């Protein structure tokens, strides 16, 4: 008797199950429920960033970048690396902030994890902390979700970031393999940490700036 | 003691509380007793003001506003809607036109609102579009719901087939600030929206 158009996709329960675990990460990271946990705090992210302008003089839609990162802990030990890609897709109606979609692959000696989501490009210039959700994708991290928080250092905003990473096992894993559903989970969790995609304006319209 | 940078914003528990209720909407609409409003197989009469950025081309920069009338099968109007949408970009994977919409719902006894992503290319193809709803006034202020519509193939820009459900949440959804409302609408849209930029080869 259920209306098809009110029923949600098959993966929705698995998605929903990520939500409480995500809210729990901070507490689990603070020393503590015992599952496998990986916490790296006060990392130095050595970023080598190839930033391309589409209309060279100033940032705008169409711009893109790639970057490679090295995660080095306070003692100088490299704990993992990262490949990232980003594209500027549009300007918000309300304030013309530069909206960018990013995807990243984190590679640790014992496994891999991935990231995707929205970044306010205007805010990164201003020096804001950014946060991406993580889904584990292989090895030790395959059963894990987490959070990546990074801030571009004032001295070298394009080469050194300060970064914290937390990944935590979910019992029996998050259960997502399809890229479609992985992207949906990353959108769901990003809702808590990511910028607003297009805030309501004054004039009741979403016209372009 | 906790890392500020791993701690989620204060609204996170209220957002999290929306999730099981949202998953419960389909079952609730088909018959726990709360206040519930279901309108199925409405005819949505749409009046559309569409602006082009490069006039002959449908593309990024286009935007529109529209007025909608919800008429039940018996010909009674049960509410109206004002909406706005913009074409923001073409997906890397398949160049589909991605768009974003915000809408305000007005019923005789209250108000509700909507926002979310639309694949403008797939909508041509006859796919259903779905936006989460947050109540914003009157009877519905304490409610969340779902709006699903499909443009009629014979009159794709003026007639839609539409279903609406809104359901009371115990103690209201608890969101008043626009930023938290936008986050809740994004959170619930993750379940129903198109993929915004699928990974490429």
């Amino acid at each position: 008797m259920m209306n098809e158009r009110f029923t949600l996709p098959a993966h929705s329960p698995a998605l929903a199950a990520l939500v409480p675990e995500f809210l729990d990460l901070a507490r689990a990271a603070s020393g503590d429920e015992e599952r496998d946990l990986a916490v790296w705090e006060n990392l130095t992210e050595h970023v080598s960033l190839d930033y391309r302008f589409a209309n060279p003089p100033v940032h705008g839609p169409g711009d893109w970048d790639t970057y490679d990162s090295r995660f080095v802990d306070p003692a100088g030990v490299e704990i993992g690396t990262l490949q990232g890609t980003g594209r500027i897709l549009y300007e918000r109606s309300s304030d013309a902030h530069l909206m960018m979609y990013y995807r990243e692959q984190l590679t640790f000696p014992d496994g891999t994890a991935q990231t995707a989501g929205w970044v306010d490009g205007t805010a990164i210039l201003g020096g804001a902390w950014q946060r991406f959700p993580i889904l584990g994708s292989g090895g030790r991290y395959g059963s894990m979700i987490g959070l990546r928080s990074f801030q571009p250092t004032p001295e070298a905003p394009h080469s050194l970031y300060r970064t914290h990473l937390v990944l935590r096992e979910i019992p029996g894993g998050h259960g997502l393999t399809d890229p479609e559903e992985i992207d949906a989970a990353l959108s769901l969790l990003g809702a808590f940490v990511g910028p607003s995609v297009n805030p309501a304006t004054g004039n009741g319209r979403l016209e372009p700036p």
